[PDB]
């Protein structure tokens, strides 16, 4: 048996899959700690840029997760993602602790651009600015990319890097009443925010796991992406970008949710 995970049915997505959307001919990269194969994922490549992990399988569990976030198969198993028909790419920037180097989420940023990507899901960050990170995702976003990154969870009123860049979508988390999750970062350069605390997903071992974060946010955001631009294959990245903001409901402040709640359905209508 198949569930919908409370956060796919909060952005709405059932809505979209019913009007034919799936995100079908939609590349997505997950750059994170790799994606574990895993009976309710279909993974059609990757790279990876740890040195020593060359392969692109999960030893950590994140990236697994946030994967079944945007793409978990529809079916008869496991879980539901926003974006189940989404082409997935294990972009392997992290490793099995969970960390990894500008340097490395730059050259998965830059493999993006390189590869056709249209969405790189970035479920990571840090407080401080880089230049290297700050290059790379300018890069991708000049290849066609849309960069879709986690505000962070430290709780505070200004947001992590890359997601503060520009050329990167930020992405807060809320909880089941429509509230900000106390861990979520917001402030300048928040763009938007999604479903964050107790989701459910894909993890390794074939199995299925709750986590909390904005690194669970993100991934809905990134799904629905993907779901406007199987809607409108000529659109850019900014286009899809400043649509799923004008169609997110307000929670609230532009400081505490950016544009509100992503809203898959009103993305597609
Ligand atoms: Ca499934
Ligand atoms: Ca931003």
């Amino acid at each position: 048996a198949q569930s919908v995970p409370w956060g796919i049915s909060r952005v709405q997505a059932p809505a979209a899959h019913n009007r034919g959307l799936t995100g079908s001919g939609v590349k997505v990269a997950v750059l994170d700690t790799g994606i574990s194969t895993h009976p309710d994922l279909n993974i059609r490549g990757g790279a990876s840029f740890v040195p020593g992990e060359p392969s692109t399988q999960d030893g950590n569990g994140h990236g697994t997760h946030v994967a079944g976030t945007i793409a978990a198969l529809n079916n008869s198993i496991g879980v539901l993602g926003v974006a189940p028909s989404a082409e997935l790419y294990a972009v392997k920037v992290l490793g099995a602790s969970g960390s990894g180097s500008v340097s490395s989420i730059a050259q998965g940023l830059e493999w993006a651009g390189n590869n056709g990507m249209h969405v790189a899901n970035l479920s990571l960050g840090s407080p401080s600015p880089s230049a290297t990170l700050e290059q790379a995702v300018n890069s991708a976003t000049s290849r066609g990319v849309l960069v879709v990154a986690a505000s962070g969870n430290s709780g505070a009123g200004s947001i992590s890097y890359p997601a503060r860049y520009a050329n990167a979508m930020a992405v807060g988390a809320t909880d089941q009443n429509n509230n900000r999750a106390s861990f979520s970062q917001y402030g300048a350069g928040l763009d938007i925010v999604a479903p964050g605390v107790n989701v459910q997903s894909t993890y390794p071992g074939s199995t299925y796991a709750s986590l909390n974060g904005t690194s669970m946010a993100t991934p809905h955001v990134a799904g629905a992406a993907a779901l406007v631009k199987q809607k409108n294959p000529s659109w850019s990245n900014v286009q899809i970008r400043n649509h799923l903001k004008n169609t997110a409901t307000s929670l609230g402040s532009t400081n505490l949710y950016g544009s509100g709640l992503v809203n898959a359905e009103a993305a597609t209508r």
